[PDB]
């Protein structure tokens, strides 16, 4: 059901320091090649009074290139799909939590994202829009119980680095649990290299285009 070319649709509802918003978007890519693009539109609550960059990594791990010796847990979860839950802890105290549901309907992926950002300084780089994109990341993947029910799924850990407009970087520690909706064979531990780029945007970041490349490899 996962073709060499696949489209997706995404909707995000969220709030950051109490500012509520909604985003709708579409994307496409080559799931076995590890490449994808997305175009997002702020449909409620725009222009956003915070950095787009804290949202960009929440808009698609079915598009990770895996070698044949790493079981592709998230691709194998389809057509039913998978869920993921994420916590990002930023170095100045900010917190972002996310829940996501991924399914396959009528030939395209459907992504439903819920996001809450809290504990951000009112004068910090996120609420003042003083960031300019993510450095490349390496996510450490490993089997484990992330939702506390005693049964293993797939976990990921990342140290992410956000570029600051004034120079230097703003770090976040990220933990994600990925849960297939049906029993799927789990891989052993491995690493995924990821780069997410903002490829275009309008003046107030109410229309934004993204490009991501991701590839798994042995540790
Ligand atoms: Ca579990």
């Amino acid at each position: 059901v996962i073709k060499e070319f696949m489209r997706f649709k995404v909707r995000m509802e969220g709030s950051v320091n109490g500012h509520e918003f909604e985003i709708e978007g579409e994307g496409e890519g080559r799931p076995y090649e590890g490449t994808q693009t997305a175009k997002l539109k702020v449909t409620k609550g725009g222009p956003l009074p915070f950095a787009w960059d804290i949202l960009s990594p929440q808009f698609s791990k079915a598009y990770v290139k895996h070698p044949a010796d790493i079981p592709d847990y998230l691709k194998l979860s389809f057509p039913e799909g998978f869920k993921w839950e994420r916590v990002m802890n930023f170095e100045d105290g900010g917190v972002v939590t996310v829940t996501q549901d991924s399914s396959l309907q009528d030939g395209e992926f459907i992504y439903k994202v819920k996001l809450r950002g809290t504990n951000f300084p009112s004068d910090g780089p996120v609420m003042q829009k003083k960031t300019m994109g993510w450095e490349a990341s390496t996510e450490r993947m490993y089997p484990g119980d992330g939702d506390g029910d005693g049964e293993a799924e797939l976990k990921g850990e990342i140290k992410m680095r956000l570029k600051l407009k004034d120079g230097g970087h703003y770090d976040a520690e990220v933990k994600t649990t990925y849960m297939a909706k049906k029993p799927v064979q789990l891989p052993g531990a491995y690493k995924t290299d990821i780069k997410l780029d903002i490829t275009s945007h309008n003046e107030d970041y109410t229309i934004v285009e993204q490009y991501e490349r991701a590839e798994g490899r042995h540790s």
